[PDB]
């Protein structure tokens, strides 16, 4: 009565080398050198608003800028949204709209808008819910992000997700950077 994961992960733009590994089970690794942007994970092809999202990050090394983070779309209305659990050298914030506490840590909410960027609906125009770790989360143990938490304070915000759900994953991101990580996702 578990649903594990069923969906790779793997998008770049080219900049640099990324060396992503579909692993064993929900288990996957990257080693990324000298990069410009690229998302990596595994998750669930459809997201859920109802679902705990667990994973164990043995690595996260990111020399710079990178993100460890659930991510993930939903459609109508077209939102790109993420739960960041731990990043490098830079934090990823935008318009404060609040926080929200779950899974032992307090989160920042932000949202930001997308102009002429890539999507799930090709070059579109639109906004990202972020919610953000005041603290970086430590890795090497098993962490859940209860979603539906983070779902609830964004839409006591006014920040609704849309009704058609695209995929949904624990995700390594990083720009202009090099590192490594280790993430099993369940």
């Amino acid at each position: 009565h578990h649903h594990a994961t069923d969906y790779w992960q793997n998008w770049t733009d080219g900049g640099g080398t990324v060396n992503a590994v579909n692993g064993s089970g929900g288990n996957y690794s990257v080693t990324w050198q000298n990069t410009g942007n690229f998302v990596v994970g595994k998750g669930w092809n459809v997201g859920s608003p109802n679902r705990t999202i667990n994973y164990n990050a043995g690595v996260f090394a990111p020399s710079g800028n990178g993100y460890l983070t659930l991510y993930g779309w939903t459609r109508n209305a077209l939102i790109e949204y993420y739960v960041v659990d731990s990043w490098g050298t830079y934090r990823p914030t935008g318009t404060f709209k609040g926080t929200v506490t779950s899974d032992g840590g307090t989160y920042d909410i932000y949202t930001t808008m997308r102009y002429n960027a890539p999507s799930i609906d090709g070059t579109q125009t639109f906004a990202q819910y972020w919610s953000v770790r005041q603290s970086k989360r430590a890795t090497g143990v098993n962490s859940a992000i209860t979603f539906s938490n983070h779902v609830n304070a964004w839409a006591s915000k006014g920040m609704n997700l849309g009704s058609s759900w695209s995929y949904q994953v624990l995700a390594t991101e990083g720009y202009q950077s090099s590192g490594s990580s280790n993430v099993t996702v369940w």
